[PDB]
């Protein structure tokens, strides 16, 4: 019924799929654990700009992954 | 609208308040970085039991976290 992406993008231009998502009202799990680290910044914020203009969220949910909601997604607990 | 549960659980017993989510058709994130390794362990078991019983999912996404689902969240692609 609700759908949840997970996501382990490779380069910076794969953050537009991630968007689609998002854009579509899908969350999405994205793990950057193993991506350069300047390439994962580079997601990150552009993923911020992404859920800034539509209104969702972009949360930490541990080391170097987040959670990206679009506005029919609540989140609630939180992460250290 | 849907709701998604954040969980840094810090003892074994916290898995239940988890359960208790799924079993209330929210997925839950299980964050299990701040927990001693061997209770982490035990927290990941009783959750795959807990899923099996109630027909969801258990899903690595990344180190040490865990995605659970109840039936009515479908989750795609993969980590």
């Amino acid at each position: 019924s609700s759908k949840v992406v997970l996501s382990e993008p490779r380069v910076y231009a794969e953050a537009q799929e991630i968007a689609d998502h998002l854009k579509n009202r899908r969350a999405v799990v994205v793990n950057l654990q193993r991506i350069q680290h300047d390439q994962a910044k580079r997601i990150v914020d552009f993923l911020s700009g992404t859920v800034y203009a539509i209104g969702g969220d972009i949360q930490r949910i541990g080391s170097d992954i987040f959670l990206c909601t679009p506005d029919n997604v609540d989140v609630s607990g939180t992460i250290s």
